[PDB]
């Protein structure tokens, strides 16, 4: 794979694998969106749905021109989680932590 592809895969794999001090993998709920037929209410509220599987697809298929474009999709995923899920819920808080994990992984891997 090209250098940018390896860097993006390392960044997103770091985010997906991140665990809190209890050993819980925070990305678990964000890997795969519920289907439109099972939870249409999600798609009525969230204009541009995205999950980590879709971000991995966009890295795999060379859709992100820059790390800024990848960051935009990660921040969109976290924005969608905060929009749909209750403030203070574990999912909402986890999405805030993952925004920080992404920024840290990006700085470490891309230098
Ligand atoms: O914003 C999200 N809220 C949610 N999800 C998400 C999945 C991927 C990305 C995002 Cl950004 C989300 C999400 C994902 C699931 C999966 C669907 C596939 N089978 C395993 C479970 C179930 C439920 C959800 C919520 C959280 C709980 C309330 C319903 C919606
Ligand atoms: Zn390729």
């Amino acid at each position: 794979p090209p250098k940018l592809t390896k860097q993006m895969n390392a960044i997103i794999d770091t985010v997906i694998n991140y665990k809190d001090s209890s050993g819980r993998q925070l990305s678990e709920v964000f890997i795969q969106l519920p289907s439109r037929k099972e939870l249409p209410e999600y798609y009525e509220l969230i204009r541009k749905p995205v999950d980590f599987k879709k971000i991995k697809e966009r890295i795999r298929n060379h859709k992100y021109r820059s790390l800024g474009d990848l960051e935009k999709d990660v921040m969109l995923l976290c924005h969608n989680a905060q929009t749909f899920n209750l403030e203070g819920s574990q999912i909402y808080e986890d999405s805030i932590v993952l925004q920080s994990v992404f920024k840290s992984a990006r700085q470490k891997i891309a230098k």
